[PDB]
């Protein structure tokens, strides 16, 4: 491969899309690779990390439990529901539906839960409450993937969402059960989880939430390290590409490839 920002713009080159791209220290947040870091991106179903960060907040302030059971109505489904489908008799708890939302991108889990933190504007609140004045939350699932040019709605920057998963998982805003919880979340991925490690080297560690939208919008937020450790944030967002799916995830794989060959910087 060639170096990470050699590959990251051959990217863009292939793609005819703009790729952000952060890679940043979990314990320190040093940045070592940053690219577009400052340009805005659609989150897509990535922003269901900080939504359950939210979540957690709430159940450490004693305002929420994850045990709590939620019984929801046919009516209240939105596209891709494969989790919250099952469960119409039963309804789900409160930390299955964080779950369901980070494991299985569960849309109408994440409405749900969306409803408890106050809605896209409870969201964005939560989020200036812990120092990120960019990122925003303007739409319920499944319209805040839409991705329209110039759309500054539902959108993070690299720099910005990696600064917030930072802050979530290590800052100790989030007590250390709360914390251990946001990041098993994120190891149990059965979206994209398995496929990732089925073609890492062994001895890396993957963490991830994915996302997809219009226009080739397509991103993943990720642990990443040797040594069966979360050593690294990387944060890749791509937009404006007309590419095929298959493409825009071979190119973010590209990407991942160019990390992992050249680790030590
Ligand atoms: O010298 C480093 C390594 O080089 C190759 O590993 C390859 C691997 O065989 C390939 O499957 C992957 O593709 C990249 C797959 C990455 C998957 C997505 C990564 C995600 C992770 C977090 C966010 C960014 C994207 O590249 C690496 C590095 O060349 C060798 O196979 C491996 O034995 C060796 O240890
Ligand atoms: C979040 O990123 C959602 C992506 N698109 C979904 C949506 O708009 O609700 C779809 C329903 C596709 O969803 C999936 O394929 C699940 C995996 C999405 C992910 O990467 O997390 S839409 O039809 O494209």
């Amino acid at each position: 491969s060639p170096q990470p920002l050699e590959q990251i713009k051959l990217s863009e080159s292939q793609l005819s899309g703009r790729v952000g791209m952060i890679e940043m220290d979990l314990a320190s947040g040093r940045t070592l690779t940053a690219w577009r870091a400052d340009e805005r991106f659609p989150m897509m179903s990535t922003f269901k990390v900080v939504l359950c960060g939210a979540v957690l907040a709430r159940v450490d302030a004693g305002d929420e439990q994850l045990e709590r059971k939620i019984h929801y109505r046919q009516q209240d489904l939105v596209d891709y529901s494969p989790v919250s489908e099952k469960h119409l008799a039963d309804g789900m708890t409160v930390g299955e539906l964080c779950a369901a939302a980070i494991t299985m991108s569960d849309n109408s889990a994440a409405n749900l839960l969306l409803a408890t933190v106050g809605g896209p504007a409870g969201l964005t609140a939560f989020l200036r409450q812990i120092g990120d004045n960019v990122t925003r939350l303007d739409r319920w699932e499944t319209e805040l993937n839409e991705a329209l040019p110039g759309d500054a709605r539902d959108t993070t920057t690299p720099a910005s969402m990696a600064a917030t998963l930072r802050k979530l998982l290590t800052s100790q805003r989030l007590s250390a059960r709360s914390q251990r919880q946001l990041l098993q979340w994120m190891v149990d991925d059965r979206v994209a989880g398995p496929l990732i490690r089925s073609v890492l080297p062994a001895g890396w560690f993957i963490a991830d939430r994915t996302g997809a939208g219009e226009r080739g919008a397509r991103g993943i937020v990720a642990l990443l390290g040797p040594n069966n450790k979360a050593e690294r944030i990387v944060v890749i967002y791509l937009r404006d590409t007309p590419a095929s799916m298959a493409e825009r995830n071979q190119q973010i794989a590209g990407i991942g490839a160019a990390l992992i060959e050249h680790w030590q910087r």
